[PDB]
């Protein structure tokens, strides 16, 4: 029923780095994402309560989202740009398993996707 507490966005005991790849992630990836008419039920957790999905938080248990990722590169809280494009995929892949293919919000993760693959392929190599 409840949502969970969300993902962490900081943490005084996780070592902190910013590369010029996660410069790029913050920049030019998660910029692109986030203003493209499909990120809006990406840019939050997905608040179960308020959507009427309880069984939402009992098949995804690892969440993960735009705003959760938005803070994170924000805080520095990633060592590097792995850890990021983990979170990506997470957040992809909990929507292709919990929704029908069929799906609007599906169709939705699948143009965002898309467009993170090909900003992604551009990736910087490392300064
Ligand atoms: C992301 C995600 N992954 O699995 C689910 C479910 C979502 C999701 C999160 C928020 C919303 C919706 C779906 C839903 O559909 C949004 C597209 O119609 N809706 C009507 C809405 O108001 N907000």
């Amino acid at each position: 029923s409840m949502n969970p507490p969300p993902p962490e966005t900081s943490n005084p005991n996780k070592p902190k780095r910013q590369t010029n790849q996660l410069q790029y992630l913050l920049r030019v990836v998660l910029k692109t994402l986030w203003k493209h008419q499909f990120a809006w039920p990406f840019q939050q957790p997905v608040d179960a309560v308020k959507l009427n999905l309880p069984d939402y938080y009992k098949i995804i248990k690892t969440p993960m989202d735009m705003g959760t990722i938005k803070k994170r590169l924000e805080n520095n809280y990633y060592w590097n740009a792995q850890e990021c494009i983990q979170d990506f995929n997470t957040m992809f892949t909990n929507c292709y398993i919990y929704n029908k293919p069929g799906d609007d919000i599906v169709l939705m993760a699948e143009a965002l996707e898309k467009l993170f693959l090909q900003k992604i392929n551009e990736l910087p190599t490392e300064e």
